[PDB]
């Protein structure tokens, strides 16, 4: 198996896209997780990681990891509509089974004492062999460690594979200042994207608006679920996608598998002016501009399947 | 032993949870009926997780079956909302869609359609051998509709109806640039008809106004109990529900009172609603008139007794 980081918001997909990559230990080994302050309030979305991660533990040969609260901070914050859903997640019944939550109680003082950016550029450097990084969240993160450690970090990634802009489609950032041009997870850090889409030597894996928007939650595969509760995590990943598109969760389907969609290299820039595109990826024709291979097409059938049957490990 | 109940609802997350605090006290509570209004929730994904919790629960703890209908009353007040989809998310909750539950429910649906959830209660009430409660957790225009159509012959079959909605002695939750905050949503969102109901006489009334439910909020480390009980599926469907508002717990404790009287004391209050497109539309005012029939409103509600209730009364299967 490769290893991989998840670095993500603290969303219902960034938790659906941790349930795709934990579970499958044969292709993935999750050596690390990091929750932004971002699509949650980080101490719920930790709290969230922590008890998914202790459940899986407990019940089927998932090996505990690290998890860091990261201490970036918005540039525009998310929408406080759906910034507490971590705060629902975190009272389900699923993740306070008393075994699970006495473990995560156990080892919690372990992990608040972790600063995320600084876990996710260590766990990246002291790797034996390369470590992917799944980025379901803002690009805060990464870009915080190619600004510390440039290529002593980048060397060291094998892939980035990137939850967010919109390349050929429309945004989803519809503000009475901004243009709809604009994908949420760039918009609330348009600097650190920058950074991370114009950095050398970084291989990124774009899942932009373009490959996400093809592939929506719809109501007869989520009951599906239904079929399997017997098994902890199809209640959980029901119970997440039952609360409008598997976003995160298409792009860490990638990372356990890449023929979830073929990729073609676009040279994405990204606008960090206060206008009303903030946070737009845009085609940059800028001579040797660095290339990002951005997910196209992605095989739905194939990612829905593999959804459901990871949602059967435990 | 038990006695017959309906359950005239409007499908969002705690009309559900008072859906399963009837239904699982048998001992009490004779289910005869539901119907469901397009208040809260869209009103065909309040009848299908009606449907859904109902076939989950014969299956798994032998509940009789009983007619479901969709009510065709519409609004006096819309909410302006953003939250009736908390019947659409439950529809497609994991622990609802079971397959010999879903099965079940198929099987079972087209003669639900059929109903018409007025006519339905009107019936249910006034075809029943013994007196039936109605626990009324959405608008009154429903049981208004019943009183408009069939009077005497409606209301001499109801044993009582007990009602979640109002705010009596303390401010409401209808907050709008048009209002003065003193409304309730239940009222607000068809006042004329809950003016019906509450100056009817000879019906019997108690009633859970904001007065009694402020004083039971929804907490986590409550909700989080309902991990202690996943063997349960009833555990696994309330906490889910309660987790996603962590809100009042206003519903369950309207049926937590028709399950057992003690989770109150109630005082009798003349009951008159303001109709007139005023700042507070809606709002449940004591009225001086001569003669004017009574309400029983619930006050200083058993807290403990009733958290106690709920997390029991969620491991009946
Ligand atoms: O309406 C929404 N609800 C929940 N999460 C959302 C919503 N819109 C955006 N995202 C979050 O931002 C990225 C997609 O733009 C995804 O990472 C998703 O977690
Ligand atoms: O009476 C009905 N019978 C069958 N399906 C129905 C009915 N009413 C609504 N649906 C809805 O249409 C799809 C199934 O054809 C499902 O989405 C179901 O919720
Ligand atoms: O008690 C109250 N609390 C909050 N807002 C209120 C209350 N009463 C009336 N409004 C009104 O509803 C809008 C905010 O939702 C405001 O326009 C305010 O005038
Ligand atoms: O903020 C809210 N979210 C969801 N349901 C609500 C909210 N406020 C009121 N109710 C609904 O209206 C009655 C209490 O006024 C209850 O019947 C409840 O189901
Ligand atoms: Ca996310
Ligand atoms: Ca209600
Ligand atoms: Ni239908």
């Amino acid at each position: 198996a490769k290893n991989v980081v998840l670095d993500h918001a603290g969303n219902l997909d960034d938790f659906v896209a941790m349930v795709l990559l934990a579970s499958n230990t044969e292709k993935v080994r999750l050596i690390g997780a990091l929750c932004t302050d971002a699509d949650c309030f980080v101490e719920n979305g930790f709290n969230v990681t922590g008890k998914i991660m202790c459940l899986m533990h407990n019940n089927m040969n998932l090996p505990l990891f690290p998890i860091g609260k990261s201490a970036a901070t918005a540039v525009n914050p998310f929408p406080k509509e759906w910034r507490c859903l971590a705060k629902n997640m975190d009272d389900m019944p699923i993740l306070n089974i008393p075994e699970n939550v006495e473990l995560w109680d156990k080892i919690k003082a372990e992990n608040e004492k972790y600063e995320g950016q600084q876990l996710l550029a260590d766990l990246v450097m002291n790797s034996e062999e390369k470590v992917t990084i799944c980025v379901t969240g803002p690009l805060s993160n990464v870009a915080w460690c190619i600004d510390k450690y440039g290529e002593k970090f980048t060397s060291k990634v094998e892939e980035c594979v990137i939850m967010g802009g919109a390349v050929d489609v429309r945004g989803n950032v519809f503000l009475p200042s901004t243009d709809g041009t604009a994908e949420w997870n760039i918009y609330w850090d348009p600097a650190s994207a920058k950074t991370v889409f114009g950095c050398p030597g970084l291989r990124r894996i774009m899942f932009s608006l373009d490959s996400t928007n093809t592939v929506p939650v719809r109501s007869p595969y989520v009951q599906r679920f239904g079929e399997q509760t017997n098994f902890l995590l199809s209640i959980l990943v029901g119970t997440m996608w039952a609360m409008y598109y598997a976003w995160d969760a298409l792009t860490a389907a990638y990372v356990v598998d890449q023929k979830v969609a073929n990729v073609d290299p676009v040279p994405i820039d990204v606008v960090v002016d206060k206008q009303p595109n903030e946070g737009a990826t845009v085609r940059t024709d800028a001579e040797n501009y660095p290339l990002t291979f951005v997910a196209r097409n992605p095989e739905a059938e194939f990612f829905l399947d593999m959804l459901l049957r990871s949602a059967r490990a435990c």
